């Protein structure tokens, strides 16, 4: 009946969101820098639980050790008259042209080792702040062309720096895990690990896989026209969702960064549904850009959105799982039995089941319907507020 | 200089790729049913090396046991009349209406059910035909609508399902193995295991993962908007590229099948050399499909375009990598360094390295350009014979 | 608060929706034919106004001229007991073999004079019955290859095809105008005219334009990713928006068919929006299939799923626009004065104009906010029911 | 045999092309700005025919009307001495953040004016160099969100300011047209006129639509999905092809403005053949960026691969066409027949001629193969010179 956020709800957001200026491929920036001082207090008075950065939006690039840990003081001041906290951090090896063609797997080892140790400094700030999860989007590993990457060589390349990051925080007796963020594309033609099924299968060959998992993004698996909630699921199933960050994208083009519940908005009925009904307990960060046709009362009033529309969807998804008739379609449906072992009597038993083959009667299991249609319309209806 | 296939290329067909009628979603067949012993003397004519079968394109469904074993018993004849092999084959769970909610993730358990008996039928029949791998793809395996599918439980019902096969097939002592072939959608709205990453993903859960690996599509990574090489890479990678199915896709649209070389040439001429320089020993596939505008000189014209435009990008791609030219472009463009470890003096040195950081000079490293557009045009016009 | 349809609300279904049996590329049908006069009395129990139909739904392909009299006469019977109406009729010019490259394009010459004389017979029988519209979708003019079509050549074909028909209407005095229906894909591997923008942009090249408007379908537009609002609104400017097809789409693949709502959700309000805003007064016509996946009680629930979305997003989109906090929202974004004229005191005045460019303020002028994301949360808590 | 070009190849680049610095969404520019002297004499050298500027190429924005002459005499200098032309010439109206929601149908009406204005005085300069085409990209014309634009309020800004353009032009007696660039989208959510046909429909309803033409772009209509050699053929049909924008793209994603040759390649190669065939006598205009991985030695590597590609696949289409085998292919595929009118004989012989529909043996025609796959085959054969 409210939709007003609190702390409690672990809404999220990182410092270069709303710190977005404007700029794009065919652009000037349309909006003045904000301080991260100013975001911090803003984003407190709204609502939010924390914020996120990258070492370059809090300590620009170049910096003395001394106007470093100025930067710093300042930023923990605000954080400390807030009550805001630092739940993941992340390190940008995509904006400086030293990384024009990758961090961990750029062609010159030169590059690769000083993507490393920048990595390297900006975790121990992490631990410092108190963040729990580390992100690593690897933005710029990647080709828009055949030759230039091979990638069987990058990949080993990739696997060998996230296992010396996993070598470093053992070593240093950090709680600390890692999150890969995959993304298909832009800005390079392809990119590495281009969605959260290839980023899974990746952590497994590292060689202490339970330190790592992945920070899926909205826009990012739908820029390949995928499921996102059904990629969730496969996260979850992996026992491997550390982080998520949440925005819209409307279809396969450019990634938008809409705030999140523009773009496909029933795919976020059901991923709001889904992240509740399993218990994830983790930030709910918005990963998202302002348009650059707003000015800074615009700015608020979008990051405001991100969580206003997380808390309807909650709201409307309660309710769609509470409804007893709902509940009557899910039987209907037979979704109960989705969840029952298909073969809990094991092989031989199977395999001597008359029923499950020679007398299995195929015509009447065929002509049977799953009554999905009104089980989605009772979603639909549920999720437009329409029930009577 | 020739472009003439042989057996020793080991190029292979489905029958259901010749074979198909021309039946799609808008329109009634176009070409006659084919007799399986035909397609396989004309594919033998043809200079290919084997075919494959689903068990419902050789034994027509409903089939009494002794209709079958005159079925096989044919087949057998034109194999051993002609030298044909049969490396692989697979399972019809997407034709008949049972399946229309999937097999192995169907919400009716006896669905499921009579989809592992179905599935362990003609997996004896596979290995009596001497086949090594058995492939699996879920067409059927998904969701039009988001409350028809819990995505966590149907993953427990397909980790289960190819669990008690892989118990079959130790428990028979039988030497295949098994391969999952992934697609992002069609028929179902989505598919689980949507693309090459989450079926290896998935694998890595699998009670005996070694038995498992993949078999991608060309086209059904490119319905993703996915580089097909760039996959098979990670495959590879990940020693898991047990098969492959090859052919042509115009972009993001329903799949088209065309014949290999046709839809994205460049992406085959990618495919080609990272095939042939990885040493990939197993089928070269065709899941294709005639057009339904061609009568059968069409479909044998389709087919042998297939084996001929592997041959010649094969010759393209042994050029490219032979010509010293374009080895001193690769050394330019210092592929040599990326096969090189960032780090193989170990963490600590390189913590205690200060060229790798402190004294780093970003601006002269940021300088260098990479030189990969002189790369992509020595690979054009290789790739187009254009060379002088 | 009540959303129950009336025959005044204009809804109409195609025999070929709810008649669909669910034959698709990969599987058998799972219901059974309806019969037209079955299809007829239970839509209008669901509350439709009227049905439409290919000429081959109608009468099976190939009857018999005294096959044909009874198919109609019965269907008339059904038409006179229940009220409904058949505002729009076409032609099957794509499931026949003899179809296979095409109807109006194909290369053959004898093809395409059928494909005209089959058209003509049905526009006779469409117009005794009644119908308005006659539509043409051209499913099989197209090409999978580069070198099969000389598109030049076809469109003087399609051009020469459509301007015969417009002489054979008006020569008969016949009260019936043609409305071209685009696809971009699906079946053909690329279709002519395969948005609404080169429809309409083809029909400016007729002999009788007046006569000839466009049928866009929402899944249509959205299988090249364009949003479909905008190409509508670009047809009503154009004055041709003739009749509509409403359905659902995911994305860019293969053409869904889903129920109207399901889809783009979003898009969805904003086309209704549009639609009664604009006082568009045809048919609001449902070209979907009920999944395969459903028995003949969710192939009713879906049909009623479309209406009932459709009479949802109505009552939200209306009251969106009524709210005053809606209206001074629409002030502050300055869409009064989109609305205005650039110069209307004419080109000499606006080259004097010193306040236009001289003297303009870039400065002050960019940095003005548009206020866009505050609508669009205002638009979204309307479509959701969330206004407080 | 040879692949050098000469002037009168008539290949034009953008000033902003090879003076792309690399800055993009995510990073700063990599390469310093280069100085129109020097890429117009090292575009001479490469065997360039001219070169086309925005007019914030020429002349950085702001500048005093005597630093505008200095800057403009400069550059005629380096025309002079080089014999380079200017045949194009546009306006910038999507950089500055004044353009933020567009220039011709920005919400504010002074935003509207002022874009006039700086259009027309740019128009007057492009005369006095010569050109002969005036291009328009509305950028930044379109919306994110659907509240923030109405698209008929929209389209009549449009026309009224493309109809005050030709006013003006036609009043000082100018011999220079029109040529409206479509693009899907980016940077705008969704840009209006998105595809070549909407642009086409678009020009339909201007005062004057003799005046204006397309400017088409070979990857914005690929990010649609479209097939760019047909979208042409559909221009070319309407006598409306008055310059064209050629670069690689692949598939629907970001706009990559890659080399022409990379990206889909034989769509280029089916463009070459259409162009060249159909006699187009404009500029071969490339609009596209050096990656920003190259330094400035692969940015003129680049831009002569843009050149030697096009001279390569002017070459095999050519080869193609000329070759007898082909001659008798495209006869067997009966594109001979699709050249003939279908009714020459008119209306009423058509409806008597009963071999048309009474006596059409549907069958046979139906049987009868479209040989369309032997006809594909030997275009991909001479497209890699692989013939014998
Ligand atoms: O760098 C981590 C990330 O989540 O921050 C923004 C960037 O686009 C990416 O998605
Ligand atoms: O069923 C296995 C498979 O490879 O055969 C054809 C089907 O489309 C699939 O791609
Ligand atoms: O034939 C006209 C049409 O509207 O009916 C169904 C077909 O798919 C098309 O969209
Ligand atoms: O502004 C005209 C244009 O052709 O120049 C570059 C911009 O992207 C556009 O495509
Ligand atoms: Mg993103
Ligand atoms: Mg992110
Ligand atoms: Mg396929
Ligand atoms: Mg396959
Ligand atoms: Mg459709
Ligand atoms: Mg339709
Ligand atoms: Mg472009
Ligand atoms: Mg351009």
């Amino acid at each position: 009946m409210n939709y007003q956020p609190t702390p409690e709800d672990r809404f999220t957001f990182g410092l270069w969101t709303v710190g977005w200026q404007g700029r794009d491929p065919f652009g000037d920036a349309t909006r003045r820098a904000l301080d991260p001082v100013e975001s911090v207090r803003r984003l407190a008075e709204l609502g939010a639980h924390g914020v996120t950065f990258h070492d370059d939006d809090l300590i620009p690039f170049g910096s003395s050790d001394s106007e470093r840990e100025e930067h710093v003081k300042r930023f923990r001041q605000a954080l400390d008259d807030t009550g805001m906290k630092v739940p993941m951090a992340t390190t940008n090896l995509f904006t400086h042209p030293v990384f024009k063609d990758g961090g961990f797997t750029a062609n010159d080892r030169d590059v690769r080792r000083y993507a490393l140790r920048k990595t390297i400094r900006n975790i121990d700030l992490a631990v410092e702040l108190g963040a729990e999860t580390y992100v690593a989007w690897g933005g710029r590993e990647g080709a828009e062309s055949g030759g230039a990457k091979d990638v069987r060589d990058a990949l080993d390349r990739m696997k060998e720096a996230f296992d010396l990051l996993g070598e470093y925080v053992t070593s240093q007796g950090y709680d600390i895990r890692f999150a890969i963020e995959p993304k298909p594309n832009e800005p390079r033609g392809d990119i590495l690990l281009p969605t959260v099924g290839h980023a899974l299968a990746f952590i497994e060959r590292l060689e202490r896989p339970e330190l790592y998992g992945v920070n899926p993004e909205v826009g990012h698996e739908q820029m390949a026209g995928l499921n996102f909630p059904h990629g969730i699921a496969q996260a979850l199933w992996a026992g491997k969702l550390f982080h998520i960050d949440l925005n819209g994208q409307n279809g396969i083009k450019y990634d938008q960064d809409l705030r999140f519940g523009a773009g496909d908005l029933r795919a976020a009925f059901w991923l709001v549904d889904l992240l509740e009904s399993a218990g994830y307990s983790g930030p709910r960060h918005f990963d998202f850009k302002p348009p650059r046709t707003e000015d800074f009362d615009g700015v608020w009033a979008s990051a405001a959105g991100c969580m206003r529309n997380y808390l309807i969807l909650k709201e409307r998804a309660a309710a769609f799982r509470a409804d007893p008739e709902v509940q009557e379609a899910l039987r209907a449906s037979r979704l109960d039995e989705l969840a029952r072992p298909t073969a809990a009597d094991g092989l031989q038993a199977l395999l001597d089941d008359r029923s499950a083959f020679e007398e299995f009667d195929v015509d009447a299991a065929a002509a049977r319907g799953m009554a999905f249609e009104r089980l989605d319309q009772l979603a639909m209806d549920h999720l437009l507020g329409a029930r009577g």
